């Protein structure tokens, strides 16, 4: 009925799942394609025009309709390309709420799957990035420093708080993530271990009692860390952070999650992070501490 992710409540939306799925499949066909031509291109142009002018008064009759009714009209063949675009425009906030509730449910399931963790902090980036492209690389690098400096709880809250932005491109943390992402800025933190043998490679993976390893995967970045009581932490920017008392439990969980992603073993690699020069490295004039502040 309701799911709370790090202080934010996500409400279950009532809708016909089958009709919703039909609409989503159709929406992929109406998305703008520079390669399309002729009649398909015309339908795409008309759909986009309606979607951006979705409060055109000649469609006011749709304003009184329930979500399920709007979806039924969208998927019906007697609505033309323009009208479908308008309907997508009018449904856009509802569709975002539906997607957010599903992401929250996915995050709760991820937390439940971490049954040997002593703590899980959920910060699913798809919730707070508002459909913007993934920022998993700078999130992982920044959280590595947060974890080594006892600022991980603060940074988790700051990341999730981006969900509250009314202008994400003017949010200072998001802007810093985009900047840390680029120009090999992230590579400035670069200092025989694979997914199968991770559980038996603790003292090799983490040379020091406080260290972090960047995980590179297909179009994704994650992080594993050892922090001093000692905690072993897996941070997946798509979900959050799972804290374990035992390295072998953290590694078993990480391996289960890689198989869940269906990443081949040779596509997942491990890269030591070094924060020895974190005082000197400036991202748009801000060090990593100032970004976390």
């Amino acid at each position: 009925k309701e799911i709370t992710i790090s202080g934010y409540k996500f409400k279950r939306i009532k809708y016909n799942q089958e009709n919703f799925d039909t609409m989503q499949r159709m929406a992929l066909d109406y998305a703008y394609n520079p390669d399309s031509k002729g009649k398909i291109a015309q339908a795409q142009q008309a759909y986009k025009t309606g979607k951006e002018d979705y409060n055109a008064p000649q469609y006011d009759n749709f304003n009184g309709l329930s979500l399920d009714k709007k979806i039924e009209r969208y998927i019906s063949p007697d609505t033309d390309a323009t009208t479908k675009g308008v309907l997508a425009g009018k449904m856009n906030e509802s569709i975002k709420d539906i997607n957010a509730f599903q992401t929250a449910k996915d995050a709760q399931s991820w937390k439940k799957s971490a049954n040997k963790a002593n703590k899980v902090v959920l910060t699913p980036q798809n919730l707070y990035l508002k459909g913007k492209p993934s920022e998993a690389l700078p999130e992982s690098v920044l959280m590595g420093w947060a974890l080594q400096s006892s600022q991980d709880a603060k940074l988790s809250k700051m990341l999730m708080g981006i969900y509250s932005s009314n202008d994400i491109t003017s949010n200072p943390l998001y802007k810093s993530l985009k900047e840390l992402h680029a120009n090999g800025n992230a590579s400035k933190f670069n200092a025989n271990i694979n997914v199968s043998n991770l559980a038996t490679s603790e003292t090799k993976l983490f040379p020091t009692e406080i260290s972090s390893v960047r995980v590179d995967a297909p179009k994704h970045t994650m992080l594993i860390s050892k922090i001093k009581k000692i905690k072993y932490v897996f941070y997946d920017p798509n979900y959050g952070m799972a804290y374990f008392d035992k390295h072998s439990d953290m590694a078993a969980f990480f391996q289960k999650k890689m198989q869940q992603y269906d990443f081949p073993d040779d596509s997942v690699s491990f890269h030591p992070l070094d924060y020895s020069n974190v005082s000197d490295i400036k991202i748009s004039g801000r060090n990593l501490n100032e970004i976390i502040d």
